[PDB]
C-alpha cells in the first residue's frame, strides 16, 4: 500500500526489460514471500504479470530444477500447474492468475479471507479426484524430472530423523513427543509404497474455478516421491474427520491406493506437522515464525 521509489521502480523495469518484458504504469510490490520478492506490473499487452525475484542464491539455484518438475507435471496431470514463462536464476515471471485459491488469506483485520465451504461437494469430489491423479503419476516420471525419491523405508526414516532433530533443537511437550514416537513404532500405520506427492498441499495451494471445482495446484517446491498421506493431512486439518472419510472414499473410487490404517496414519501425519513447521522455521532464520514454532512444540496438543 506504499509507493515504490523511483530508483526501485527503474531497477525493476530494467530487470523485466532484460527478459523481454516491457512494463508500463505503477508497480505493486508484495513483500510477504520469504523466498521471492513479488512485483505485480502491467505489460505491453495490457495484461498484468507477476514477477517473482529470488531473494538468495539458494532460491535462484532451485529455479531450473523446479521448472523441470513443472514441465513434467504439466504433461502428466489433468489440471493446471504454474506456467513460468520466464524461468531464470534472476526472475520467474508469468501472467497474473485469474483463478484464486480454495483458501484466500489476506493481511489486515478488515480484509476478506475466504475458505471453500465444508459442504461444497463439488470441491470435495474434484479435490479427491485430482489428488488420485497426482498420486498416479509414474515414479519413473519423477526420476526423469530429477526429483527426490524415497522408498517407504526412507519415508519412515525421514520422519524419525526429523523428530530427532526437533528434540535436539527444541523444548517439546512430553505427550507430543511420545505421540510421534508411538506412531513411528506402529508398523500397521505405515504404507508399503510411495507415490508422487505435492508435499505442501492444503487449500491455500489449490486453485479453483468459479464453480469451486479444482482447476490447478501451486507451490510445488516440496514435491517428491514419498508417503501418500503427506498430501491429506491438511485436508483433515481444514475439513475434519468426516471430510477426510469422504475424501478417502472418493480417492479410492478414483483409483487411489489405500490401506486399512490410512485414516489413522493421516491423523498422525497431521500431528507431525508441528515438527515440520519447527524445522522449516529453524532453517528460515525468521525470528517470528521461529517463536511461533517454539510455542507450538512446548504446548499441549
Amino acid at each position: 500500500m506504499t509507493v515504490v521509489t523511483t530508483a526501485d521502480t527503474s531497477q525493476l523495469y530494467a530487470l523485466a526489460a532484460r527478459h523481454g518484458l516491457k512494463l508500463h504504469g505503477p508497480l505493486t510490490v508484495n513483500e510477504l514471500g520469504l523466498d521471492y520478492r513479488i512485483v505485480i506490473a502491467t505489460v505491453d499487452d495490457g495484461r498484468r504479470w507477476v514477477l517473482r525475484i529470488p531473494r538468495r542464491a539458494e532460491v535462484s539455484a532451485k529455479v531450473e530444477p523446479e521448472a523441470r518438475v513443472l514441465a513434467m507435471l504439466k504433461n502428466r496431470l489433468p489440471f493446471a500447474v504454474p506456467d513460468w514463462r520466464v524461468a531464470n536464476a534472476e526472475l520467474v515471471a508469468y501472467p497474473m492468475l485469474e483463478d484464486s485459491t480454495a483458501m484466500v488469506i489476506q493481511p489486515g483485520s478488515s480484509t476478506p479471507d475466504w475458505v471453500v465451504p465444508q459442504d461444497s461437494e463439488v470441491f470435495a469430489e474434484s479435490f479427491a479426484t485430482a489428488l488420485a491423479a497426482l498420486h498416479a503419476v509414474p515414479i519413473s516420471a519423477a526420476v526423469d524430472a530429477g526429483m527426490l525419491i524415497r522408498t517407504p523405508t526412507q519415508a519412515r526414516q525421514k520422519v524419525a530423523d526429523d523428530v530427532d532433530r526437533v528434540r535436539r533443537e527444541f523444548v517439546v511437550n512430553d505427550k507430543r513427543l511420545h505421540r510421534w514416537q508411538r506412531w513411528l513404532d506402529d508398523d500397521s500405520s505405515w504404507p508399503d509404497f510411495s507415490v508422487v506427492v505435492h508435499g505442501d498441499l492444503y487449500v491455500g495451494h489449490v486453485l479453483i474455478d468459479n464453480t469451486e471445482r479444482v482447476s490447478g495446484m501451486i507451490d510445488w517446491s516440496e514435491a517428491r516421491v514419498d508417503d501418500p498421506a503427506i498430501d491429506m493431512a491438511a485436508h483433515l486439518m481444514v475439513f475434519g474427520e468426516e471430510g477426510l472419510a469422504k475424501l478417502l472414499l472418493t480417492y479410492e473410487a478414483a483409483g487411489g491406493r489405500v490401506w486399512p490404517r490410512l485414516a489413522h496414519h493421516i491423523a498422525e501425519r497431521l500431528a507431525f506437522g508441528a515438527v515440520t513447521y519447527a524445522l522449516f522455521a529453524l532453517d528460515s532464520g525468521n525470528e517470528e515464525y521461529l517463536a511461533a514454532a517454539k510455542a507450538q512444540l512446548a504446548a499441549a496438543e
